[PDB]
């Protein structure tokens, strides 16, 4: 996250950081037992981290469950990232208190101006690099489908919503991918792709989870 604050531990009790050895991608617990990511994300052997702060650092809420199967998107182009999205479900149920939880899923597609709340671990430099050992949160409104267009000529789909600011300064970044984007109250987005990090005029493109809702929730009921 570049531009953004600290999020204060445990404030965003949905966030998972996926780990193969190391933090690789965030995702979103949406129940006890699954979590929903980016298909950029797919790897084998992904232990799933829940209740983190610091990474680094053992503090105590952490539950580390291995993923016992993971499902891509049927429809998953990594060329063009169109249905960017996958499901990883855990190996046993993670135990939700305050600082555990599931986020909820949209029953609606987000507007444009709605302002959502994006979070990760990834790096906080747009030409450098530094990558954070605690939470960091970024606010940034939903912006419309002209501007995001116009950004992103012959790249976005339908399935992709552009949020962030067009000036720069405040964006995700490599490291936030496959994280939440919350608004009211809702997951909206999983952090999918973008030119560089808070360059001007290239916002961050985010998958539209809304039109998803079905096949995650006949996915899960299946699976
Ligand atoms: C699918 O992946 C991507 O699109 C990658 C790309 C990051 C590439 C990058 C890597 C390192 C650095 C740096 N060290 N300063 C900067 C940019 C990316 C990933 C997630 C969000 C965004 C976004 N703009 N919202 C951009």
């Amino acid at each position: 996250i570049v531009g953004g604050y600290t999020c204060g531990a445990n404030t965003v009790p949905y966030q998972v950081s996926l780990n193969s050895g190391y933090h690789f991608c965030g995702g979103s617990l949406i129940n006890s037992q699954w979590v929903v990511s980016a298909a950029h994300c797919y790897k084998s052997g992904i232990q799933v981290r829940l209740g983190e702060d610091n990474i680094n650092v053992v503090e105590g809420n952490e539950q580390f469950i291995s993923a016992s199967k993971s499902i891509v998107h049927p429809s998953y182009n990594s060329n063009t990232l169109n249905n960017d999205i996958m499901l990883i479900k855990l190996k046993s149920a993670a135990s939700l208190n305050s600082r555990v939880a599931s986020i909820s899923l949209p029953t609606s597609c987000a507007s444009a101006g709605t302002q959502c709340l994006i979070s990760g671990w990834g790096n906080t430099k747009s030409s450098g690099t530094s990558y954070p050992d605690v939470l960091k949160c970024l606010k940034a409104p939903i912006l419309s489908d002209s501007s995001c267009k116009s950004a992103y000529p012959g790249q976005i789909t339908s399935n992709m919503f552009c949020a962030g600011y067009l000036e720069g300064g405040k964006d995700s970044c490599q490291g936030d991918s496959g994280g939440p984007v919350v608004c009211s109250g809702k997951l909206q987005g999983i952090v999918s792709w973008g030119s560089g990090c808070a360059q001007k005029n290239k916002p961050g493109v985010y998958t539209k989870v809304c039109n998803y809702v079905s096949w995650i929730k006949q996915t899960i009921a299946s699976n």
